[PDB]
């Protein structure tokens, strides 16, 4: 689902739809929040509703608008899932951090906006998330369960502005060795922050997934909020 007459453009052109929830009380930082491989769908709905209710605006935009605009998976269908991991693997990663960069951009200047934006991405958006934070493009930016980040280690000394990761210690996309990887490559900046959550694998924040985990969803998910609260006026 996205919000009717919202459009967005991209530096080469192309353009896209986005969810968007604006909070009661604006101006307020707007957080741009980065896709999982479902689309825009109930979970990236919920997303907004929870940043919304915590004061401040949302933006999710349609990143698989440059395969198929509008697609919005349902995760508990086999059928979808397999769609998803099909656009998933067609997915060209620099033009969704280039869309995200045109979001951010829009997200600065709109009715409710304060000027700050955050960036919260899930799994394939939590690997956005990290190569937005080496662009620099926003203002602190967080990740859950980013999937291949110890592949782009040599991007850490390029994060200039703070960037949290919350990653499952079960969570087999992130196996020992990369941990490890990942561990000692983002702790040489400060400007990272990465927490594992010893009893949660992937999608531990997505209430309606089985790898949904309270207890690390609520400590993740405060400490997202921590660390975006200074973006508020």
């Amino acid at each position: 689902m996205l919000t009717e007459g919202i459009s967005i453009q991209s530096y080469d052109g192309h353009t896209f739809g986005a969810l968007v929830g604006s909070p009661a009380k604006a101006p307020a930082p707007v957080i741009v929040i980065a896709q999982e491989i479902f689309g825009v769908n109930a979970f990236m709905r919920e997303t907004v509703s929870w940043l919304v209710d915590q004061g401040y605006a949302a933006v999710c935009p349609d990143l698989y608008a440059r395969q198929a605009p509008g697609t919005a998976l349902d995760p508990q269908d086999e059928r979808q899932r397999e769609q998803a991991y099909k656009l998933w693997q067609a997915f060209d990663m620099e033009a969704g951090v280039g869309d995200l960069e045109a979001a951010i951009r829009y997200a600065r200047h709109q009715p409710y906006s304060n000027g700050k934006v955050g960036l919260v991405g899930y799994s394939l958006g939590g690997a956005l998330a990290f190569l937005v934070a080496a662009k620099g493009y926003v203002d602190r930016a967080v990740g859950y369960y980013g999937v291949g980040l110890e592949k782009q280690l040599n991007k850490v000394p390029e994060v200039k502005h703070p960037a949290l990761f919350h990653m499952g210690g079960q969570d087999h996309f992130v196996p020992a060795p990369s941990r490890q990887l990942i561990t000692e490559g983002f702790g040489a900046n400060p400007l990272l922050q990465v927490h594992w959550y010893e009893e949660a694998g992937h999608s531990f924040a997505a209430t309606s997934s089985s790898g949904y985990v309270a207890s690390a969803a609520a400590l993740a998910n405060e400490r997202t909020l921590d660390f975006l609260a200074p973006l508020q006026s």
